[PDB]
């Protein structure tokens, strides 16, 4: 249990507001932990405004070491980060060691050698007696913000490419899911020279607001809600801060006749619930071509019904809980307001379960329309929507009329209409016969209301450079 | 005489209200244009997003041979061009025909080449059994605004890129130059389908405001000032737009002892008044060297008294006038305010001429510190300051204490010094022993309180497209 | 009807031995062309290498600028390119004009913008207190062998890129088909500075050998045959040339038993027979599924059996003769061996038609087998082979066992087949249900005893290019 | 010590003749190794190939993982590779473990994560209605003959891109210096899959002829003589392997009026002589403007006398023997050559040192000229000569006028011209105010005679990849 803040290469104490913190599988509090007081936002970004004049100086070699170490150090210590993600955010134990730590590792590993492969123009005399190159230099500091349903993951993908890319870095976990955040923290101590990496402390208004609004952090990264993305934007417009923004999704699950409808189903009994759905790719927008639209209903409702719910350290658990109270009367909410429009029909789910603990039922509703909340604004709950179409291009310019832009997938056995649909598709990502996969070195991000600027890839180090051009005269 | 706004592919009367438009040599109006209507904006707008259905979907090939056609439009009416620029800016004739009109033919060549050499990552298996590929796909409806200092350039900027990209595109001229750009609406009309290129006339209040609020508008790319930047993000915050920012400069010139000193005075006595030093790159704040700071001065302020005001249709004429009345005040404020200090000395002019039309006396300003407001706030007019410095980690630290981050130069005979201070400057662009030259190849723009997005290059052409990930399982 | 030799900005006969030139649709002779005499063939390298000095210190605009002339010069002389091509190669005049022209004066546009869009390493300090960066200088002087297939265009493809990148040039047409790149010389000396560019006529032994081994020849590009290929690799290994190779293929045409069988036998009518099959491209061997091969043998031999063969200039004709005497000897002798295995079927075809000029009847073979010499070696003749098989795997290591690796196709309907195939494919190109599709952007060149090196693309002009580290102290 | 070969999993003897293998500081028998068999060798080739259909489609993360492993397990050696190579080569131990050992660890940790980050084509309808995509694929097997000057250093340099890229591997090192490979070979046994590492021992005519014109090789990788790389180009000729050539240069230093003179001289008295000045960026031949001429002479005789010869072993040592008894023969004859010009002044060194074991003066020759041998060709031993030159445009067309093009070095304080002579350097690469420095991120590689392809950097990865291009119809 560890709960100080990193600020300048020291573990201290915050000196703010006490704050609860739930494990969601039983709704009892782990601890509190005292926020960092304003003070202590701004000593931390200053340490990290002094820290970059060296940093940021560095070469690729040396940053790319003191990201491997940093890997080796989550890797050494897998179980016990597992074990505090689990206990804080209720997955699945299993799930957590066996399918996020890995990926938390291999980001840190590819940002390593991501770190040395900057691209360029070429170099030489685009005007007659001049030399003209072409460099990429870090911003300064930081600010990241990182959100409750993948906290260390999240965390992993702010840090990797803006400490690849030379900068230092000032990370505000969410003020619901910070033990892991506060476990790097004491691990991280003195892998980064001092004030390089810092790691607060607390809720958006108390901490939040002073972090993104310093004179000295160049550049905010946000993953979050888009109510929190459009406030964060107009209170750094007085500086014209970079801004880097991931606001979630609702990916669209294209199904047409010819697909392989046992595969959707297996597919989205875990795209469309795991992490309960809490998740910014979630398979949670089925359109189905009317042709096999029943048939998929029946077997989806039926196989959906078997998640099985229980607890987060039990093996046999595919299912934990929402993320909060308040997140669980949101998805619940959402759900009744689907109910009340009369033509929406539950097939299974639609309830919360009994218990203490923040567990809602695996949901399947059907008969939803294209102009419903159901299928134009995110739930982030273990609940998928089905929406019976005619014909590919009417359901392209359905997908494509939404003001998300992250992610999705198209089901078909065709080529043709594969790579058709794919091209016209308005999202940052789209996966044929599949739904869900990311790798390391294959960018993640929006579009319109999504967001823009990728997490992952090249393109992840980039959006953390300034490309500039230096030009001497013969 | 072309007064017409070009919606969706014809030409059409403003329907909102008359404004004058001036010629800054006389001081006398050119004519007067009605403003777009609300309705007007909201229909270019449409017209655009309807024209992006297809035109998103077309070759690189075809839009580098629409880019082409522009080009050759462009060069075959250069004299027309110029003229209006000259008539409407007071820039000198042979100054906008020899320099301005090449370079924006250019501008428009090299991105249709670029159109069709766009990066991406390799295709292939990153995750077994699955073939990841990556694309550069458009965004849509790009609104664009531009600046009174270089109209045709900055358009040009604008235009090339986001069509090239594939994106639909509304245009805004500055309400005080729009008279090559109505001239571009006319003689480009139909060189594009219906729709892709809008362009529009009149204030950012009346005009500004409803485009870049528009909904169906994705990006907003603005060259103009830090309030109208910080305003443009502070009102399309709400639907998270993509900006795209170049907001001003205070280009340090950075001037060794073992310098070129009459190179320098040859340079500065160029790039500082050029344009009556309306650019975001003049070369407006000199930091000297101690062992020459005296005769910097001297052979400088020789140099700068010579330079020759007059008709702007005149071959002997290098200093046209200020743009506006309101930026004449402005600058004379700004010079006023220097002297005021008490420590800056007036080597040469500091003066309004004599005269209508809006004529400053070209002006060098000595004594200047550090924190004077003569070093620290853009000036954007025929004036600039020299400052004494000791040594170079002094300077740099001096020069990098800025919110601005555009351009600078550095002028010293030794290698290791030169890349030295390049390495270290925090600025988009730097020079050696020059100052001021930019190419179509090489990205132009900012960091800091600059903004962020660049013009030409490559990389000018990436920011108008999103990187998709598309995943195909085997 | 132009016969003279371009050296050093001259047009000048050969002094070498005259060499009869055919028009292969009659077998009559067009003319006969002295060939580069010995000293001739020195004085044009001597010349490109003194032009090389200046030349490649130009910059990326105005070698651009060049290129863009050149291709506007082919666009203005089409239809005389078209007839000359025609005449000289009885290639059918429609499609020479339709096809090949409009491609030809796209490649040197595509080339004109790819010139200053090249790729580099970012600039930046990868060891402490030094700045390297990456540049992409010429070569030097680059020996052109074009092939009889594709005058004009191979001509263009080596070409374009050597210019775009820098070198100078000295090109060698087939001694068969001269007369397009002599109309070239002609029309393309005054667009390059003196000796720039330079085109010789002659034989391989005569002219080639003398070509190749020039101590100041920097780069050999040949597309021709295998034994060319070595020939020219062994002949300059004394000096470590740069070669750059294409040497033909056998493409496997894989047909699963989900294909569109009418797409297929639509394609392969086209693409197996265009050019008469003399095509590096050509769809020359088919790989059938046992569930189809019957009804596509058949649906192909009757397609095959309306190919219509005559006067190149008549707007019906579809198929031309062969390129040379030697040549329909070559094809006919290939088709004998095949018959004389005894399990080889002649669908359609099989004879030279009757007359004079070099007629081949189109050609469908069925019952061909794996180890056959007519599925394993190149005819490049109106002739394909049908060979069916059992599996997926069966047939992917049946097409990957080959001494060639430049062109292939699958033609399935299944994503996943069509995915699994493509990557597995040791081919330079592999294109899904179409064959023979080339745009300017993408690479063309192969592996194993195809070759090595790109045609068109970015990749293409990478080739005629050598990569430099700068790195500077501080 | 190991003398076992590593072929498809494991450590076999060599069953082919007893070679011995030298201490070159004394002369000593290390120890005799039998060479692999003819069968042993088509054996290995054959593991290799059967081992590709895995191999080569495993994903980089896999690849990436293999290397990372290697470079740990080399690291964790450090102290018995370091004194293996010492004892094998005569190189200064402190040396060898303080530079040798973390550049070649860093070798594979760069390529490791290069691995990871291959750029490509952006996908998409570059012809409409079709997908086009560009991959880098594997080649298959390749064939890595390393030198004997910097054995497991360049058996890294070809081990590393070749593994990354997905291909087999079969490395002959020197049959002189196998002792560091054989080592590797014991200890890097596990790492890979049975047969995609395979290392064998023997002569350049026995082992290497038939593994270099193996059927299945279908990459061949040298560092060694052009005469060894001319063998290989025409032995490989009738498979048109892909080759890949690092085959020696004569780097010239070029020593301007301006120069820190002291610099120079420190520069050089390590650059010239590192190694018993056995490297191909040894800096090995001066041209020093007449103004400077005999101070720089004078001092630079003065600095290289005091180098100290020594045992390997002790930390004072800076000079080694020369690699073998003909390689001392031939480093003696080529300085006699240079006495017997009769205008050539021997100002130190010059002459066998007394005592067994192969050690040669540290030499300086002046008042060399441009065609004299000396300056012509490459002597790789401890030998530097010093040419008077009068201008700037003289020195570059002096230095240009060569056969070689590996690197070079400028050495003036003037911007300008560090800039100017730099651009017009015909060599792969350019050091400016110092020589020698090496970094994982940067290529390495000639023109001309020196060869082609590069080591090192992402362009080293490339050169052992095929790209193709796959286009999907819709
Ligand atoms: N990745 C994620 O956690 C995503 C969450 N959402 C949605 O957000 C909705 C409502 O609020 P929450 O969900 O609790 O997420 P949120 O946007 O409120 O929180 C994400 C992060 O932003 C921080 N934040 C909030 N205000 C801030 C401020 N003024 N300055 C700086 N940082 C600030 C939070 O403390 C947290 O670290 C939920 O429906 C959830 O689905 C949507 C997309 C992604
Ligand atoms: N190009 C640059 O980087 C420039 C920096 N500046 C600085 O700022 C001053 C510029 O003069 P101004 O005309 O006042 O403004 P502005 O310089 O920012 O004009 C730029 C463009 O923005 C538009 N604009 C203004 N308000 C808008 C709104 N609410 N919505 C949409 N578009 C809007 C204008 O109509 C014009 O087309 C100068 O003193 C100079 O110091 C000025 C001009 C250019
Ligand atoms: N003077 C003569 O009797 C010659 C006879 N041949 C023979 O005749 C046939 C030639 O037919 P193609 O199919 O045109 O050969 P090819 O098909 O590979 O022709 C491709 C191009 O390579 C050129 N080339 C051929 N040999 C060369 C060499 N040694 N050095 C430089 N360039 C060279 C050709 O002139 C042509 O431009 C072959 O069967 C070959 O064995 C080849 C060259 C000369």
């Amino acid at each position: 249990m560890q709960h100080k803040l990193l600020i300048n290469g020291e573990l201290v104490s915050g000196e703010g507001e006490k704050q609860p913190v739930y494990n969601p599988a039983t709704g009892d509090v782990l601890l509190e932990i005292a926020e960092a007081s304003a003070e202590q936002v701004d000593a931390a970004v200053r340490a990290a405004d002094a820290a970059f004049a060296e940093w940021g100086q560095t070469t690729p070699k040396v940053r790319a070491e003191c990201l491997l170490k940093l890997a080796d150090v989550i890797e050494e210590n897998g179980q016990v980060f597992a074990e505090l993600e689990s206990r804080n955010c209720g997955k699945p134990l299993h799930s957590a060691f066996n399918d996020e730590i890995p990926a938390i590792v291999d980001v840190f590993r590819f940002f390593a050698g991501a770190a040395r492969c900057l691209n360029g123009l070429a170099a030489g005399e685009y005007l007659e007696g001049h030399t003209s190159m072409i460099r990429r230099d870090p911003l300064g500091v930081v600010a990241s913000i990182a959100p409750w349903n993948y906290p260390l993951m999240m965390a992993a993908w702010k840090l990797a490419p803006a400490l690849a890319a030379g900068n230092c870095v000032v990370l505000k976990p969410s003020e619901i899911t910070p033990l892991t955040a506060l476990k790097l923290a004491e691990l991280a101590k003195d892998i980064f020279p001092a004030g390089v990496v810092n790691i607060l402390f607390g809720r958006g208004k108390t901490v939040g607001d002073p972090l993104t609004g310093h004179p000295k952090v160049r550049m905010v990264s946000l993953t979050g809600s888009i109510a929190t993305g459009e406030h964060i934007i107009s209170h750094t417009a007085s500086s014209i801060k970079r801004t880097h923004m991931e606001l979630g999704g609702k990916a669209p699950v294209i199904v047409f006749d010819d697909a392989d409808i046992e595969a959707v189903v297996e597919g989205v009994r875990t795209f469309g619930y795991y992490n309960a759905g809490q998740d910014c790719t979630a398979a949670c927008r089925i359109y189905a071509q009317k042709g096999i639209y029943d048939t998929l209903v029946e077997k989806l409702g039926a196989a959906v019904a078997t998640l099985k719910s229980g607890a987060p350290d039990d093996e046999s658990t595919e299912l934990g809980p929402l993320s909060s109270l308040a997140h669980l009367e949101r998805v619940g909410k959402a759900v009744e307001e689907a109910k009340a429009t009369g033509h929406i029909k539950v097939i299974t789910g639609g309830e919360k379960r009994k218990g203490n603990g923040y567990y809602y039922a695996p949901t399947l509703l059907a008969g939803a329309l294209q102009d419903d909340a159901i299928v134009q604004k995110e739930v982030f709950g273990p609940v998928v929507s089905v929406t019976p179409f005619d014909n590919e291009e009417q359901v392209v310019n359905w997908a494509n009329d939404s003001q998300y832009g992250l992610a999705s997938s198209v089901w078909t056995k065709d080529v043709g209409r594969a790579h058709r649909v794919s091209a016209r598709l308005q999202y940052g990502c789209t996966w044929v016969n599949t739904h869900f996969m990311l790798v390391s070195e294959m960018p993640h991000g929006g579009q319109k209301l999504s967001g823009y600027g990728k997490d992952m890839s090249l393109y992840g180090l980039e959006d953390y450079t300034v490309v500039r051009h230096v030009m001497v005269k013969h």
